[PDB]
């Protein structure tokens, strides 16, 4: 659901398949920027745009970077979405979107480093203002009053941009807990300790 | 699996908004429903002039809900003498999503119709080589769902559904019937069948 790249490889292929055992499908592929608008001008592209996949048949999509990848900020992450839509040739289709995180080598991490423990919760009316002081995107799943309640979250509540703040509507908890998705797809839980209006990771 | 209450919608421009019912038919798991508007080119618009709220909502197992469609003040820049086409989109997110797209016809208040008013009987069928050049001289989109040499064939026969835009024409491949029968879908989901009389290459409704 997420791929991190640094632009050292100009191309990548994804394996796609028609999982429908009976009908043929067209598979449309395209890139969107972080605001989820289609971009056909780079700096990440996908080919081919369209292709027919017969029942049970396998194929691939090629993702490439263009020279304009180097005009992106080099001290923070940039986000793209790879989109796949499958429609038989009320329109009902299968639609997938994978998050592509452009992570410049200047901000490459070590595997035993957790930047997500720098999140701050600010107690505001009707919820919290979360600060992400890091150069990376932080995908939050659950926010609760216990590890259990944070672990139950089934969806991505909010996604925090590099070096940013966002307000989320939430009940005020004495002991706030939040789960996030890491680079490997896991969902660790953080516990916060509050001091009046501000809570930091224990 | 989130489902919609209808397959097509008409936005009555004499109203400020309208609502669409959605329901989570999965009784076991919760889903997120993401809703957005597209323009006639199937391009996403998030500023107006037609908006869907909320953009994203949580549906609990078996829950029912709704999506509200509203106009911004920019809606007054669309043509007021013809309908405009938008698409209403719905994406379900499981805890491999499904995406539904219906047509949203925006009908300005100036061309508001009476409930038993028919305009699809103003289509003109022109016999061209290989078929018919169909003209829609009205301010509405008209969807033809069948064409044949009898009432039976217009309804029973398999036809490629063709949508005509306001005040335009489209050519469809077909046999040359002496007396053509055309079927369309109205705003109520009815499927009336028209019969044409051709004098020369021009056919109009009896």
């Amino acid at each position: 659901t997420r791929a991190v790249f640094d632009g050292s490889e100009k191309s990548m292929t994804l394996d796609i398949s028609n999982d429908n055992k009976q009908l043929p499908y067209l598979a449309q592929a395209w890139i969107e920027n972080e605001n989820q608008e289609k971009i056909i001008t780079g700096p990440v592209i996908a080919t081919p745009p369209v292709q027919r996949l017969d029942p049970g048949a396998k194929s691939m999509v090629r993702l490439s970077t263009t020279p304009d990848i180097s005009k992106l900020p080099q001290d923070r992450e940039s986000l793209f979405y790879f989109n796949l839509r499958e429609i038989p040739p009320v329109q009902i289709a299968l639609c997938t979107k994978i998050k592509l995180f452009y992570r410049p080598a200047a901000i490459k991490t070590r595997p035993n480093e957790v930047w997500q423990d720098q999140l701050i919760l600010n107690k505001v009316s009707g919820g919290y203002r979360i600060e992400n002081p890091t150069p990376y995107y932080v995908t939050v799943i659950g926010l609760g009053g216990s590890e259990k309640q944070a672990e139950e979250g089934e969806f991505e509540t909010v996604m925090l941009s590099p070096r940013s703040e966002q307000t989320v509507k939430s009940a005020n908890y004495n002991t706030p807990y939040l789960s996030y998705i890491n680079d490997y797809g896991g969902r660790p839980v953080l516990s916060f300790i509050c001091n009046g209006s501000r809570c930091s990771v224990k």
